[PDB]
Order: structure tokens, then sequence, then C-alpha cells
DNA sequence: GCGACGCTAGCGTGCGGCTCGTC
DNA sequence: GGACGAGCCGCCGCTAGCGTCG
């Protein structure tokens, strides 16, 4: 069994070692960072483990009996540590020293405080300004997903009927750490394909349900709540628990997401999101992010979030004053976690001093409707109690302004008194004595002392007690001092315990505003939101789109492409159609089937498009088959199955080339079959294809645009405009030319094409 | 800014700082890293860089006038963030405090494709290119670490890039008019992302202008970096002409060097060396394979020799392990920069050497260095330490003068130790100790307890928190001893290390020669073990390739591989069949199999009769990867355009597929052309393809083979057998069907399908 | 016939703070 | 000749080695 440490020697292992070994040992999947003094250490292959990854010194610890490598690092800078550890793969166990130093029955009481997992973050400076998630799945009547932000609070949950929803619920919430039910983990079919699908860290926990509702949502919350409880230490700051379902907003499958690089990119490039994104607040990018990743189906809330985006489009003025001010406000709701932890540290009060500093110049501008809760309390007492500068921690400087606290004005009363005794003290000996240069310094090893120099030894007298010799510099000590040292050692001691129960009491204060700070972030987040949205249609000519059956766009534009290129506008006129799409590549086919989707995924989350007018439906879904079963032609059909299982009259689709991979003719009949399905269908269905015959199918509603070349001076010249009507001829042996192909080549594909033209 | 630092304080630039900004500004586009005692240091803006590159603690270097941030890395972890500074694109300029207002100076120039220090460099080689122009482009490549120094003259700049592929250099030069053209600048940097740094290009040597131009760069900016002359072996001109062609597009379909991610490459799987010149070597091969009968006989020849001598082959492969790089360590003793652990390793190597001499014998040719062994295991430690200061490194009874200082040395060590003895033996203070410090240099040390029984004769110097140190009279002399030697002891180690090393720089040639001859056994020994363990065979050369039972030697390292056969003649040989059977496999075995055979190894087959081609010329796709404006179809021709301008009767081609991403129309014209142009190439062509037509044109040497799928079971189960004529079938619908496309669409599919027989 | 306490010099990650040598 | 390198002690806590209760 296991209970020892490594390295070299006989004998017993030494009482902290022991300690050392008896924690470490708990938490077997965890690099355990021993507290001892001012630092963090870690003893035998452990110490290894850190010294190597950290590239710090490999040290030892030796003892009677035997000698054990070890490695630490300054708690100073543990989370500067921490972060690097993190980002390796280590799950960390900070165990620390609970009971003070002073008052311990000599080995210091050290059990672990918290535990660092990286979807369990509570540290700012280790977390992003975006949500963290932690998420557990689990099986019993369906599958059951859940989330936990534990850094918010937010906490919510949701049962699937296919394997495939559960990937895209998942994909779309980005978990930076999963747990897995038991019977999922056994199963090495799955956990295969769910560790390459979902490449994040992988951690245990116990599923044993939690609360009402579906058996499956009962474990998976549970486990995230065992698992939370486990690496905070103590109880959670949860939010009702939210059991939504996915079925009431846009349908955005993984496929979709990635092809319209709405999160992440394909190129290292931009995505829809970093284009968009202008909010100055941290659960503003929050609150736009959310949005994104579930779209609204609701016309009048979306109406709602337009009339106000548009309201900052117009109050340029206004717009400009709420995001100056917002520039300077704090993460509120992550902060009221942190209160509500009792983890608030003194830089985070003096945020939150500076975060309600700015609330009545907000109310002032918007006027006091928007419902911004009377902080006002709270927020003097903070400016009455802390520093212009709160420091890091309490036992430190000064935290409290003087004059705030009755019991520590006399304190550092006392101690200006105290210290200001030695002062005299050096010109009352610099004249006793007549030695003109003695000094009265101090310094940790030994006190408060009288200096004298070498030219003035045999002029010191008897009652100098020599305590500290130098080259040319003998330091002495008197009596009185020996007291009056004391008493500013008392006073010092007693100024630290009650400048920090001062702190702790005036946190304490704001913790009970948790609540109020709380809804001020979520007003302030939409605040946010509706002023970046506007920004960014001000900034880009995005205008308000209108919704009904008929889509209509006028003046098309890529949001990302863009913002990188000239793009050409264009239009679209849809309803439950088929369009297809024709023309020579190159021409601007897919940056049209892409342009389209996100246009419709922007209006359907409240924020103004990339067009000149925009009238469009509310789609349930929006699917694709862009871009990307051992073969490429099985992987693509695969898709257009999903794409086909779920597509409704009212989901937006958009098929690229399907047809390729295969024979001319089963190429043509795939995709005849396939756009006659999706016709009946009823969906609104872009159609990119190379297969002229799609256009002339007998279809009443197929509707047929295309894109052009102009073979000129230097060969051919793609234009970007998207006209009606189908493509006429495919430029493809003028394309091989363009190539190099070599001109005896390019002529015998000529003639065979023209006799093949001829039947 | 010159003279400047980006700090806050007018004052000039105290006496370091000042230093720092002359070095600093002399080596303008590398980061300076400058050594203050046990660190490298960066001050200003800079230091703000390495800061952020490492996430490094910013601070500040202070003095009266001026403060400036600071920044920096321990001088011991230094080439481990060198590494990581490296790859981040820094060039590093290193500054050692010359061993002693110091006198800093830049020892080293870390770059890309000139670093010279072992830990730094892969055990492939490192090349530094440079590209001029004048009649056709100048290459010329280097690698500092090794002497090699090759060039060649390319008439076009497509064959540029490939001999600048074939190489993987890690730094390259471009002249300047190549540096001013922004069209190639602008394209060069697009297809060949890797670090491009400026040089002069003032003609060297002989030939034309463009190489010496070349050359010029070359060792023009190598000697900077290797602050001195270089250790060059004679400049190698080649003709790419001489050897195989093997173009990017062969390079990477093949993944001769580099796979197409997941792993595994033909190198990899080939590469069983036990040394680095050994891989080297290889690798050098693999590079360009070999046209010519005569040598390439001869290397199958060498094979087979340890193909039958087990004993031989398995105790040469023994030896060699681990046996350290002669030819870098060479160079490293000729630049003047061989570490005494160099030296070290070695006396390890040439303690092997007469062991390999043994088992083969003087036929090889080794050099006998048993007098340089003798002398490293006269002088060295059996463990050198380049760190440790450069003491306790050469071993007693090897220098008389050096051992006379030491011995004498540590007589006044345990005189320090009979004080002692002595004195506690007198005081009763069997405490008192006696430990030395710079400050004042040895010293008497009392703990606090004993003051009262501290005597008169001392005299306190230093006083602690729990004890205090004293002097003595008769001490000072002992101290001023002690110390003269330690100086002295420094002094004369290194002089006889230095003399060392030099008895070693003088077997440099010695040394390359032993490097290289093990090389080639290396080599052959090691093509003989993979020939033996996954069966390869010795081929035969003539104008039929016939491969009697072939498999990729690649895939089969990691599934049940089915060989199949071949027979070629400069015939076009068609393969039809349907996806997911084997089609693409079966041209890159045939392709391997011929690379294999004309770089001297066996292959992976029973029966190997094949031409000597004069290239390989492949088209097997991927396509679309810088993923811009150019569609698939067009990178694709330009890639065909390529072959049907280099492809001759003794080349082998390899089409995949070409023809698709058009029209089915252009598609099958441009594919029939294609296939027509090759034909009346008389080249040997393997053309994988969809349009059942190729395989009806009915050319005199046009030839079909195929591939087959059964209905087993479910659905479809592809066997992996080629078997001879034309496939009838396409399998796409039946895909689909697999795929779970709905049962109506599949049947609309095959309705459509036969629908179309009637025609 | 030795378990139990007390006193207390000393080491040690990384790194402020203190000291000392020189123009 | 007050200021600038350049380098040692010790932090906070735990231990081992010594006396000693009796
Ligand atoms: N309307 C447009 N305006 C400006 N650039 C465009 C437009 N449409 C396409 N492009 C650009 O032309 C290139 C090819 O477009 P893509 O949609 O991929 O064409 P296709 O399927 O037609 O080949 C891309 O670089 C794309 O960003
Ligand atoms: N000779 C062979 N022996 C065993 N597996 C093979 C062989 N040839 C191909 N395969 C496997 O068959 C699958 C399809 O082969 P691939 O060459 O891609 O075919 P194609 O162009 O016919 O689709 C791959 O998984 C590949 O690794
Ligand atoms: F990118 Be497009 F569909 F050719
Ligand atoms: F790889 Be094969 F051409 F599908």
């Amino acid at each position: 069994m296991e209970g020892m440490l490594k390295g070299e020697g006989p004998g017993p292992l030494p009482p902290l070692l022991q300690q050392y070994v008896e924690l470490r040992d708990q938490y077997p999947d965890y690099l355990l960072l021993f507290q001892v003094g001012d630092f963090y250490e870690c003893f035998g292959e452990d110490a290894e483990r850190l010294a190597r990854a950290l590239g710090l010194v490999l040290t030892h610890k030796t003892s009677k009996d035997f000698t054990t490598p070890m490695a630490g690092i300054p708690l100073r800078a543990f989370e500067a540590y921490a972060e690097r550890l993190l980002k390796m793969g280590f799950r960390l166990a900070v165990a620390d020293q609970v009971e003070p130093a002073e008052e311990a029955e000599g080995l210091v009481r050290r059990e672990v405080t918290q535990l660092l997992t990286p979807g369990t973050l509570l540290q700012e400076s280790l977390l992003p300004r975006e949500a963290n998630y932690l998420a557990a799945i689990a099986t019993g009547d369906g599958w059951g997903l859940a989330f936990l932000d534990v850094s918010t609070g937010e906490f919510k949950g949701t049962v699937l009927k296919s394997k495939s929803a559960l990937y895209d619920e998942l994909f779309r919430h980005r978990p930076a750490e999963v747990l897995l039910a038991p019977e999922l983990l056994e199963n090495g079919a799955f956990l295969d394909e769910f560790r390459k699908r979902f490449p994040v860290m992988l951690s245990e926990a116990p599923f044993e349900p939690e609360g009402e509702g579906p058996l499956a949502l009962r474990r998976a919350r549970g486990a995230l709540l065992a698992y939370a409880q486990r690496t905070q230490g103590g109880a959670l700051s949860l939010q009702p628990f939210r059991f939504y379902d996915p079925g009431a907003f846009m349908r955005l499958p993984e496929a979709t997401l990635r092809a319209l690089e709405v999160f992440e990119p394909l190129r290292g490039q931009d995505t829809l999101f970093s284009v968009l994104d202008e909010t100055r607040t941290a659960p503003g990018r929050r609150l736009l992010q959310s949005w994104l990743r579930h779209p609204l189906l609701d016309r009048g809330p979306l109406e709602a979030r337009l009339d106000r985006v548009e309201g900052f489009v117009r109050e340029g003025a206004l717009r400009e004053g709420v995001r100056r001010l917002l520039y300077r406000l704090a993460d509120l709701e992550r902060l009221a976690t942190r209160l509500e932890l009792g983890r608030a540290s003194p830089k985070d009060l003096g945020a939150l001093r500076r975060s309600l500093q700015i609330l009545p110049e907000l109310r002032a501008l918007l006027g006091e409707e928007v419902g911004l809760p009377d902080l006002s309390p709270l927020k003097e007492e903070l400016e009455a109690a802390l520093v212009e500068d709160p420091p890091l921690k309490v036992s430190e400087g000064g935290l409290i302004r003087e004059g705030y606290d009755p019991d520590l004005d006399a304190l550092r009363a006392a101690h200006r008194e105290g210290v200001a005794y030695f002062l005299e003290l050096e010109e009352r000996e610099r004249e006793r004595t007549g030695i003109p240069t003695l000094k009265v310094g101090y310094n940790a090893v030994f006190g408060y002392y009288l200096e004298v120099t070498r030219p003035y030894y045999e002029r010191v007298p008897k009652e100098y007690r020599p305590v500290q010799t130098l080259k040319d510099r003998q330091r002495y000590t008197l009596p009185e001092m020996k007291e009056k040292e004391r008493e500013v050692y008392r006073l010092e001691a007693l100024i630290r315990r009650r400048e920090e129960e001062v702190f702790l009491e005036v946190r304490e204060r704001a913790k009970r505003q948790a609540e109020a700070l709380r809804e001020a972030a979520r007003i302030l987040a939409e605040l946010d939101v509706y002023a970046a949205l506007a920004e960014v249609a001000v900034r880009y000519g995005y205008v308000r789109p209108r919704f009904g059956d008929r889509l209509q766009i006028r003046a098309g534009r890529h949001p990302v492409v863009e913002r990188r290129t000239e793009f050409v506008p264009n239009d679209l006129e849809m309803a439950h159609e088929l369009v297809l799409i024709t023309g020579p590549n190159m021409a601007g086919k897919s940056t049209f089937l892409r342009q389209t989707a996100l246009i419709a995924l922007l209006a359907q989350v409240g924020s103004f498009v990339p067009a000149e007018e925009a009238h469009l439906p509310l789609f349930d879904g929006i699917y694709t088959r862009i871009g990307a079963g051992k073969s490429t032609f099985m992987v693509e059909m695969e898709e257009v199955a999903l794409i086909l299982k779920e597509a409704t009259e009212n989901s937006l689709v958009l098929l690229d080339e399907v047809g390729r991979g295969t024979s001319s003719l089963d190429g043509v009949a795939i995709a005849t079959a396939v756009a006659e399905a999706l016709h009946e269908r009823r969906a609104y269905t872009l159609f990119a294809t190379h297969y002229f015959e799609l256009t002339a199918l007998g279809l009443p509603r197929l509707k047929n645009l295309h894109v052009a070349a102009r073979e000129e001076a230097g060969g051919l010249v793609f234009y970007h405009q998207v006209l009606p009507g189908p493509a006429s001829k495919s430029y493809g042996v003028e394309v091989a030319a363009m190539a190099g192909l070599p001109k005896e080549v390019v002529a015998r594909a000529r003639a065979l094409l023209q006799a093949m033209a001829a039947r």
C-alpha cells in the first residue's frame, strides 16, 4: 500500500514530511503544494516533478533518518506558478497552514485548503473574462448534461435524447473540464469517441443523484456539486438551477459553429464573436456569448433587444458615455461570488469601491429607469475605510484609512510616539556622548540599536551594551531602549490584529450586498452588450433587421470577410424555396452561403446586420454541409443524413457541393435526390453545386442564382455579383489553362469537351 | 535609439547599464542577454519583451539618476529559455562577464540556422540557407555544427523551392534583389514559413555569380554568429539533375520526412540508426535517391553484408548505441568551444572505438586514437563538470604543478580544522566554529551561550542572530595563503584543461574520419536490421517494373496489410474501384518502394525488379491547404502542369483522381487529355480515377486494374486486393445508404441512376 | 533505567535588506 | 567621498544534539 516518500536513507520519516505524505496520498491525481512557512514545497518525486516542470532548483531536506529531495516556490508567486502548472495539465492541491504559528502545538496544522482544477477556478488571475464551465454527463432515461461556473454560480442542465444532441449542446458551451458518469468511463468504446471529439481534461466524481427530476440530470448535477464542493473547500455559491430546454432556441449544431467560425477559426483568423464583441465589461462579454450560443426564436424579445440597440445607435453621446464609464467597471458578478464565498481580498474590495462609484454617473446619463440598485451606502463606507490604493494582504501595510477605527487610531497613535522615541534618543545620545555622528538604527536581527563608528570607539560610555560588530561600526544597547522596543512590537502586533478585523468587518458589510451586487451586474451587463452591439453597428454599417416569412436581403456582407477585404455586397430573396447557386469556382458561392447564415444568426441574436435592408424569418435552426466513415464522400453523407433528419420547413439549410466524392453518376443522383428532399421539406435551402442538371430539375419552388467570370486581357477575372439565373458554362479547362497546363493538353481537352457536346 | 534606455530619470546611464547599452547597440536585430552575477538580464524596452514572451517578473534597475525596467533568467536555465525564445522567432546575443569594470562582451549569437549548442540541435542536420540571383538561382546551404557546405544553381524558381524544401532550412538569407521584390517575398513567406535574416552578399570564391554571392552571405553571416573563423569542410557544388527528382509535392504526398499529421513517416519507419552522423547520412540518401546502378548495387551489397553477418550486425549495433556525435564534437573542438563535459563524452567514445575495430577489422580504416584516449583517461575526472566552476576537472596525479598547489591548499584547510579542534580544547567550547566568508575571509564562530567563555585573544568582526564570528592574530597569514592558492589552482587547472583540450583538437580529422566511417556502418547495419525485422527484399533493376506482393512500408507497421502485385513498363495503368478499398495506398506503396530501392535499401515485398526512375512525381491529393482564394481544382492543375513539364519516359508518375473539383465534363475532358499526354510521354503512370471513360481509351500502352468490395453482413466490406482489369460499378448510393441516408432518398437515387441507363 | 520535556544552534526554495569595498 | 556594484545572512519552522528531571 501507499504511505512512503522517495529518496535515500534509512530510519523513520520526519514529523513534517510525515504530515506531507499523509495529505499527499489523499489526493492521488493532484500535485500537492505543501505550505511550509513563506513557501509551497514538494518532496520526493513530486519535488522532482516540480523542479523540472517549472525549471526550479532541486535541493533536499535532510534529517537523522534520511534525506529527501525538495522543491519550493515563494507564496508571493503562487498564482503565477499555479497558472503555468495548470496549463500543463496538473490539478493542484493547496495545503496551507490553517492555525497561526504563534499558537501551535509544535507542528503547525496543515490541511488542503482548496483544489485547483481547470474548470473550478475562482482565482481571478486564473480565469478568462469568458464563462468557465465544469460539465457533467450521465445516463439513465436519456442523456444527462449539466454545467456549473464555479466563479459566477451559474448552474444549469438539460436532458437530450441522442448522443448527437449531447455533443452539440456540450460543444456550444466549450466546457473546460468534464465529469463522466461511471457507465461512460467504463465503456471503452464511448470514452474513445468522447476523448477524441472533446480533448478536454477528464475527472472522476461521484454521480449520486441530487435533488429532483430526470434520473440522469440528478446524477450529473450531484456530480458537479460533489466535485466543486471538494475543490472550493466549503459550500458553494450557487444560483437557482435551470433545467432548460434547447428546443426553445435556434439550433446551432457543432458543424455549423465550426464551419461558420462563430467562436473558433479555421485559419487562425477572426471569428464571428471576435468581430462582433466590443463589450467593455466581462459579464457583458459573457452575456453576448450566451446570446450567440442560443439565438432566440421569438420575434417579440428580439424586437425588444433591437430597440435598445437602436437606442444607443441614435444616442451617440449617451452610447459613448456609458461605454466610457464601463471601462472602469469590474466583474461585480464574480466579485459578489468571491464575497459570498468569503474569499474577497482587499484588492477585491478596492475594486468594488471603484465600480460602485460609477453607478451614480450611469444613473444620471441613462435616467432612474435603469433600475440600478442603490449601493451608495456600501460605496461610501468603503471610501471611508479603505486607502486610496488597497494593498494585497492585510497583515502587511496599511489597509484601513486613518480615522475609521477608534481602536486602531489609538494604535497608530501609540506607534507614532513610540517610534519618535528612538528618534529623540538619537539626539539625546549624540549630546551626552559628544559623538556627532552617532546613529540610532534598526534591523530584524538585533532590533533598535545605537550606532557608533571606529574613530569614536574609545569614546563610548560604559553603559552601552555591545550587540553587533561591523568592519568599522559597533552597535550598542541601553536598557531604556530594550523596553521601548518591546512597546513598539506589541503595538505593531496589535495594529495588525485590528486592521485585519476592521477589514473582515467591512468585508462582511459588502457580503450582505452580494445579491444587490449581482443584480447591478446583470443590468450593467445588458447595458454593456446593448451599447457594444450599437458600437459595432455604427462602426461597420449594420442595419436593423425586420422579421417576417420572406427573406429579402439587400447588399449583403459576410460580417467577418469584409473585415479584411473590399467585399462586394449581394442580394437574396428566398421563401421556403430551393436556391441552387452555380458558377465558376473562386467566384463567390460559399462566401455567399456562409454570408446568409451569419446574417440570420446575428438577427436572431438581437444584433444589427451587415446589409442595406434585411427582412428575415425566425429560423428554428441553421444547418450546414460546408468545407470539412473512412472516405470523404461517406463523411459528407453522414452529415446530409443528420441535416435531413432535423431540418424543418423553418430551417435555413446550406449545402456546398453535396454529391462530390464519388462517380459522376452517383453524384448527380444523390444530389438530385437530396435537393428534392429538402425541397419537399420546404426549408430555406441554399445549394451550391457543379451539377448544372440540378438547376434544370422539374421543381416548383426551385430558384437559380450564379456567380460569374469574364475571360479578359490576362485570363479570367472573377467578379462577385451573385446574379439571377443559372451559370451558363463551366470554366474548368479555362482555369486549368490559367494554372499552367500545357497548351496542347488544354487544346485537346477543349476538343474533347466540344466532341462530347455534339452528343 | 543608441545610448537611450527606456526608463525614467535624467542623469547618465550608470557604469553598468552604460556597458549594457553599448553592446545592446552593436547587435540591433538581436535580443541582448546581459550577464549579471548568476543571471542573464535585459533592460529598458527589451526587458519588457523578455518579460512578455516568457511571462517573467518585471521589476526595476535603479540608480540615483535613472531607473529602468529589468527582467531576467537564471544563468543556469539559459539553454532552456533560449529554446523557447528561439522558437518564438527571437535572435539572441549573449554577453558574458569575462572571467574576473567586469568587462562584459558578446560571447555567442544564438540563431535558428547557426546553432552550435548540442542541447538546442536535433540529431538531424541544421542548415542556414542563402538564395541569390544571376543567371538562375543561387542556393547554398551551411550547417555550422558540422561544417557541411554545399550549393547548386537552379534554372527555375520552381526547382529552387524544391531544393530548398528537400533540405528544410532553419533560417534563410535572401539576397537584396529578392527582399525588395515585393511579390517574391510575399510568396516566399507564404510558401516557406521560416525565419528570414539580412546579410551581405558580396561574392566569395569561384563559379557562378549567384553562387559565390550566396556562398558569401553564408560565410559572412555565420562568422558573425560563431564570432570568428568558421570550421567548414570543402564547399560541395552539386547538381540536382544527377539524382532522382523528389519535388516538394512528392515529398509531402509520400510523407518521406514529415507526416500529414497522424504520425509515422517513411523516415521514422526506416530510420533505425544508432548515431547522429548515421541518421544524417541516411537522411542525406533519402533526400537524393540515385540514378546510377553501380553505386546503388554497391550499397545493396553492403546492406546484404549485414543481412548475412547477423553476429556482426548485432555486434556493431550494440557498440554504437548512444555513441557520441564525433562530427559535431570535432567541430566544437575546432571552433574552440568544446566543454570539459565534451572531452568527457569524447573519451567514452574513444574507449568504445577499439571494440568496434576488433569486430570489423583493418578493412574498415578507423583511425587509432588510443593515444588521445590514454591522455583523456589520464587527465579528466570520471565525470568532468563544464558547469561546476572549471575545478574538480583535472584528476590528481596528472599534472605535478597543479598537484603541488592542491596539496598545499589542502594543508591550509587542515590547519583551519586544527585551530578548531585545538581551540575548543582550551576554551571548553566544543561548539566554536572555524568557517570562512568572502567579506573577511576566515574566522571563528561562537554561539550566543558561550560569550562568557570567549577569551580576549579574539577580536569580534561580525555578530549574527544566534552567534558571533571572531578573529585572531595567527590567522590572517594562513588565510591570505589559502586564497593565493585557490586562485592559482584555478589559473593552473585551466591551463592544463586548455592544454588537454588542444591535444584533442589536433585529432579533429581523425575524429571526422572515424565519425564518417561509423556513419556508413551504422547506416548499412540499420538498413539491414530493418530488412530482417519487417521482411524487406533486395531489389533488382531493369527496364520493367515487377513487384511481387509489395506492401506500403509505413502503413503496414500499423495494421494487417494485404500485399499486392504490379507489372508496369512505360504503360498508362488506370486504377478504378470503390473508395475505401485501397487505390491511393497502392499508388503510394508503389512510389515508396521505388524510393527505398534507389536509396539503396531493401524493399517491402517478395520480389522487386525496378527501373531506375529519374523522378517520382505525385499528385496524391490534399489540395486547398493555404486554403485561400485558389480553388482546390486550380491548385491541383498547377501540380499537374508541373508533372507534364517534368515527367520523361523514365519518370514514375502517380495521378490520384486528377480531374475532380469541377464540372463533370471539363473533369473527364481534362482527365483524358492528361492521361493521353502521359501515355505519349511513355512514363510509368499510375492513374487512380473515377472516370471509367479513361478505362476505355483504347491506347496501345493503356492497362486496367481495380479493387473491389463485397456485400457482407449488413452493408459493404472492402477487401484490399488489387485485381486486374477495370471495375464496373460505383458504390456511391450504396455508401450513402450505409451513411444513413433516408431509404426514400436512397431509393430515389437508384431510380435516377438506372433511369440514366436508358440513355 | 531511560522515556519526556526544554533550550537552541542551523539549514534553505527564492529573494529583500543589510554590509562592505572602492573612486 | 556619497554612490555604485557585488555578495552574505536570514526569513518561518522544524530538528538534532545535549543536559537533565528523579
Ligand atoms: N462578394 C465577395 N466580395 C469580396 N470577396 C469575395 C466575395 N465572394 C467571395 N469572395 C472571396 O473570393 C474567394 C472565393 O470565394 P468562395 O466563396 O470560396 O468561392 P467559391 O465556392 O465560389 O469558390 C474567397 O477568398 C472569398 O473570401
Ligand atoms: N493494401 C492494403 N492493405 C491493408 N489496408 C489497406 C490497403 N490499401 C488500403 N488500405 C486501407 O484501406 C483504407 C482506404 O484506402 P485508400 O488508399 O485511402 O483508398 P481509396 O482511394 O481507395 O479510397 C485505408 O484505411 C487504408 O489504410
Ligand atoms: F468554396 Be466554393 F464552394 F468552391
Ligand atoms: F485515397 Be483514395 F483516392 F480515396
